[PDB]
């Protein structure tokens, strides 16, 4: 599923995604514009092997299951399948578990390059939310 960009906004409010952690909702929608833009089927492999899924581009090395990842761990008890569903609840859960991580949403190195310091809330100007 190809999200709109307030769409995708309602949906993670939906699910307890604003301000979760101390992160706006904007910084959730500006992660999910450059790591996927806004498409949950989004899937990327890593130099190392790792495959990055979904919304959120969330990793196997860490958090998912996808068989393939040697030495990997799977945090958020899913196969990375799950992170590619229409609905995003299982990439919501799993990206609450990586932000509490301890660096917050650096963990999601396009959030930092591109979305990290900027006007983050034009990511939600104009949405009924
Ligand atoms: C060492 N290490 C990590 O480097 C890491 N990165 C993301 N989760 C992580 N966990 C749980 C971890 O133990």
């Amino acid at each position: 599923k190809v999200f709109g960009r307030c769409e995708l906004a309602a949906a993670m409010k939906r699910h307890g995604l604003d301000n979760y952690r101390g992160y706006s909702l904007g910084n959730w929608v500006c992660a999910a514009k450059f790591e996927s833009n806004f498409n949950t089927q989004a899937t990327n492999r890593n130099t190392d092997g790792s495959t990055d899924y979904g919304i959120l581009q969330i990793n196997s090395r860490w958090w998912c299951n996808d068989g393939r990842t040697p030495g990997s761990r799977n945090l958020c008890n899913i196969p990375c399948s799950a992170l590619l569903s229409s609905d995003i609840t299982a990439s919501v859960n799993c990206a609450k578990k990586i932000v509490s991580d301890g660096n917050g949403m650096n963990a999601w190195v396009a959030w930092r390059n591109r979305c990290k310091g900027t006007d983050v809330q034009a990511w939600i100007r104009g949405c009924r939310l």
